[PDB]
């Protein structure tokens, strides 16, 4: 109500007289009438190679906090309030996605109500591309990370009241593992990498490094009840299995697309695992982009993502997740994913595939079983 | 089309040509350029555009994309420039005006013609354009609310590629002088959108000259069934004068239908699809309430994506799906793709849709 009843009686209007989304590249002077906040150069993205975006939720929820203090300022009580950017079309395309992705998640905006200022801004915001190192051929666009955020709240799968920035952002940083949990069913991230930091001699001292041990701790304290390795082999997997943790291999070629039957194999995985209350930690060489795939393919058959939704959603989390042409994959199977709900059911018979949980199987045979 | 040069093979090893603002989608033969002034040709390169000849004619704030008798008409010219003997040792520059409206209907015009003639799949025509700056303005509707939805090159390529896929495109028998008579609004304003269906503007009556044209050519195009989607402008007798079923069901201007309607309409369709018969729906324009009703046939049908729907539906005839309608094909999109395998259609035909069979769950289908 300091955002709906009050305000002042480049630039994009979002709420009249109140919030507004600007482009300088320069430091407009604020006035009586007007506040202006740039969050740049203290919450940016940090690119692995030419992605760009966009923002993550702890970037948002950093935002929101600094969007709340200038709304609540008594000095602010009659001021429009102008978020901007700088004027390139990756940084406006930054700050407009975060700034729907706040009306989305905290103001509880629909997604024609946050997409309707953006529409035909000439000069057009730049589409988010993926993180890989071949040439772009794939975009999502701010529509899309809109509707997947929007999607994954209504979902019960993002929930700002309830997030913990601290173990969020501590968790991100290589030294700690490398890994985000994306939902309350999934965990993504990068391989552990064993070593020996402490060398060969040292008889009383675990050889495991710090993020291998930070990993192995927080899944035993948060219910990771399965951890599939989807590339080669750089570290043994009786750390996780020693730990109570069930360890299944489901390893494809580094930035390559799983054929079926692993996505098959892992959908069925994943269900025994989620009937049991349990959490799915899934990783990859990076944990972005063969996780990416599987991660997705089971959030599209549980949940209804569109393709480009579910990617944005997903490096809304993680960013970088579904790597070149994976995403065209993922959207060229998306119907398959979505419509095994109707044509496979979970079989009543364990398979030594996925190491004695239920895979995924066809209509006919549920029927004779 | 006259033949031309093969652009799906291998081809010849040819040097790559460098010029500021203009992408490269085949190293040393095609370029797509954006100026404010008319390049010279050189000996190395030829330039042209279509903008002087091939006009999108807006309804109200809505650019493009161009459709497919523009595609039609620009493969010609492009083929004409191509098999010049004079250009044999040269790059073919297609350009168009600096703004990124102009820039984006150039961009999917030749993408489409890329997917259409070259059979290039989506990724190979999206590579070139991807995270080019400044962006190309994404394509938005043609109502006269603002601008709430845009759909993408992408997903206009990916449409039309799907289209094509599935049998719906076939410019081996596109006939554009039947294309553009058509689409005038004294001959009718319609469009055969795809081998079951037909988007018409409503005829009005007080015969004038479009409706006898309409008339005419649905007697002679195998059309069984007409849908009218909006208040009556006319007698309704005239089609069942001349053997086609004539069938209600209206909903209110520039809103979306109840999915009772729609399932009511796609078991409608699939009778008359089933008997080898066109179906051909009117609401006022034949672009909103129409474009509800195909689109979720199209999608139930053929799995294309919602953006993917509307940009197809939008390549044969701009304007399709107006407003909100679009967020709305958009979240009931799997709706359409789940009845495929919770209904069937019914044994027991339905007053509601003039005798026609209706969908029906499993579960009353068991019964039957």
């Amino acid at each position: 109500e300091n955002l709906y009843f009050q305000g002042s009686m480049n630039t994009i209007e979002f709420l009249r007289g109140r919030v507004y989304l600007g482009a300088y590249d320069y430091t407009p002077e604020d006035t009586d009438e007007l506040v202006f906040f740039t969050v740049e150069d203290a919450i940016f993205y940090n690119s692995f190679h030419l992605d760009f975006g966009p923002m993550n939720i702890g970037h948002l929820y950093r935002f929101a906090v600094i969007f709340h203090e200038i709304l609540n300022d008594p000095e602010n009580a009659n001021k429009a309030v102008v978020f901007y950017s700088s004027a390139s079309t990756r940084q406006r395309a930054n700050a407009a996605c975060m700034l729907c992705c706040y009306m989305i998640l905290v103001q509880a905006w629909t997604p024609h109500q946050v997409l309707q200022p953006l529409a035909q801004v000439d000069p057009p915001f730049m589409p988010f591309r993926d993180a890989g190192y071949s040439n772009a051929d794939f975009e999502i666009t701010i529509q899309d990370v809109v509707y997947g955020v929007w999607r994954a709240k209504e979902k019960g799968l993002i929930d700002l009241h309830s997030f913990n920035l601290e173990s969020y952002e501590k968790y991100e940083h290589v030294e700690f593992g490398d890994f985000n949990v994306l939902t309350p069913d999934f965990i993504a991230f990068a391989s552990p990498q064993e070593d020996h930091p402490k060398g060969y001699l040292a008889t009383k001292s675990s050889h495991l490094n710090q993020p291998f041990k930070s990993v192995l701790n927080f899944f035993a304290n948060n219910n990771v009840q399965l951890v599939v390795r989807l590339n080669s082999h750089l570290y043994n997997k009786k750390h996780f299995e020693d730990i109570g943790i069930q360890h299944l291999d489901l390893i494809f070629e580094d930035g390559t697309c799983p054929d079926l039957s692993i996505v098959k194999n892992f959908v069925g995985a994943a269900e025994t695992i989620i009937k049991r209350g349990g959490k799915i930690a899934v990783h990859c060489k990076a944990g972005l982009g063969r996780t990416g795939c599987l991660i997705g393919a089971h959030l599209i058959y549980t949940y209804g993502f569109t393709a480009n939704e579910c990617i944005g959603f997903l490096r809304f989390i993680r960013p970088g997740m579904v790597v070149g042409p994976q995403q065209h994959w993922l959207y060229l199977h998306q119907n398959d994913f979505r419509e095994w709900k109707y044509t496979t059911r979970i079989s009543l018979k364990p398979s030594e595939a996925i190491g004695g949980l239920y895979p995924l199987i066809s209509l006919e045979e549920y029927r004779l079983q």
